[PDB]
């Protein structure tokens, strides 16, 4: 990875020493990305469901994760599942048992930088990875992202600045995600997440991450080009929210 500190630093250790699963995958390759462009072809609000009991930026909130799923596989065009363990009090089983329940896209929402991290993925049931350009090196997110498709899978890319734009596309990246949220401050800024929005071609399915709590803001946001919202902690404490955004 590149030179980190803080939580950052603490959580790829974390990473490099997560013991991997050893299992076979049963179900198929649900692709994300193009059920995303589908969905807007038929003009559907494409919204991803993230499922996370805790997180740096929250209070914590317990809720079953198969009947959250279940529930969510009716309005949602994929689920995003935390699997990091410390910080995020994800787990692999947690994903194993939601990949089993629903047949909508899985994105596996990790830490990733190692291989073993991309079989896991795989062999859990998730059928993409989320790959974070501000931990790795260019040489590292080129070949996790060729791992990734080696699999079948299109890894969602995610940057936070005109860094991680310029990278993300020198490695050719097809689905980008524009976090409003700093990983590292967790600091929200979404003049800098609308910036780079605009700056992304558009060929790529673009994904818009982090503070959105009102159906205008992902009107506004879709106006500018924006294929799908990732929307989690509102959607945990009240998941009946989604069916606000998705009118």
């Amino acid at each position: 990875p590149r030179y980190l500190k803080g939580w950052l630093k603490d959580v790829v250790q974390l990473s490099l020493r997560r013991p991997s699963f050893r299992a076979s995958r049963q179900r198929p390759i649900i692709s994300l990305n193009e059920r995303i462009l589908e969905f807007n072809k038929r003009n559907i609000t494409a919204i991803i469901a993230e499922y996370k009991r805790k997180s740096p930026s929250g209070l914590d909130v317990e809720r079953d994760p198969i009947e959250y799923s279940k529930f969510m596989e009716r309005y949602a065009v994929g689920l995003s599942i935390l699997t990091e363990e410390k910080y995020f009090n994800g787990s692999y089983e947690t994903l194993r048992k939601i990949a089993s329940s629903v047949s909508i896209p899985i994105l596996m929402k990790d830490f990733i930088v190692k291989e073993s991290q991309i079989d896991d993925a795989y062999n859990l049931g998730a059928d993409t990875v989320l790959l974070i350009v501000k931990i790795l090196t260019e040489r590292e997110l080129e070949s996790l992202l060729e791992y990734a498709r080696s699999y079948g899978m299109e890894p969602l890319i995610e940057i936070n600045d005109e860094n991680d734009l310029d990278i993300a596309l020198r490695i050719g990246a097809r689905f980008i995600g524009i976090n409003s949220r700093d990983l590292e401050t967790l600091e929200i800024n979404k003049e800098n997440q609308r910036k780079l929005i605009s700056m992304i071609p558009s060929n790529v399915v673009k994904v818009a991450e982090s503070g959105i709590s009102e159906r205008n803001e992902i009107e506004e946001l879709r106006k500018l080009g924006v294929n799908a919202f990732l929307i989690g902690s509102s959607l945990m404490r009240n998941p009946e929210k989604i069916k606000e955004f998705i009118l």
